[PDB]
């Protein structure tokens, strides 16, 4: 098997790695990191100047063996609106970002 | 001090408690529960027949002592669009739901 990664996923993952890669979970710093991830991934989207509203959410979980499950549902225009979720991890943390684009 | 809980937060929290209250984290069942929470909270919003697109996200984390941080950022119309986040927990799990409404 083989695969080529779509552009949105690749550029979101890069924004995460740039923002937090090389770092170990530190409770007092992570709220600022999580805010930086969302802001840098929103900038990934808005620099393209496309006619959409965007929502970007991110979560950073310390790695400790806990189970975690996420899901989303939307009421929108399925012909034009969409979302992408990316998961990223290192030895001490998992970071999941989801972006949603809604045509205006 | 005192407070009165806004209607959206109260009705989202009730949808979570109805969906998962009384239950203990069980790995194989939680993906379905998380999907049920999002669907029941989206129904909370869409039954009001208002002129908005909605995004509902939910996360269920097993309680194990792990740190967790979440954040969101949006590019939208600040005069009309908005969001609410609710956190809920019992002895074995935390469930966080965020809803975002974007005027059409």
């Amino acid at each position: 098997s083989q695969f080529i990664v779509d552009d949105v996923s690749k550029t979101i993952k890069e924004a995460i790695e740039t923002t937090i890669g090389g770092n170990a979970y530190q409770h007092d710093k992570v709220n600022n990191w999580t805010g930086q991830v969302v802001e840098n991934c929103l900038t990934v989207l808005t620099k393209e100047q496309k006619p959409y509203k965007y929502i970007v959410t991110a979560m950073i979980m310390q790695k400790n063996g806990a189970g975690l499950h996420t899901a989303s549902s939307c009421y929108w225009n399925n012909d034009t609106d969409g979302s992408c979720t990316v998961r990223w991890e290192n030895k001490t943390m998992y970071c999941i970002v989801s972006v949603f684009g809604l045509a205006v």
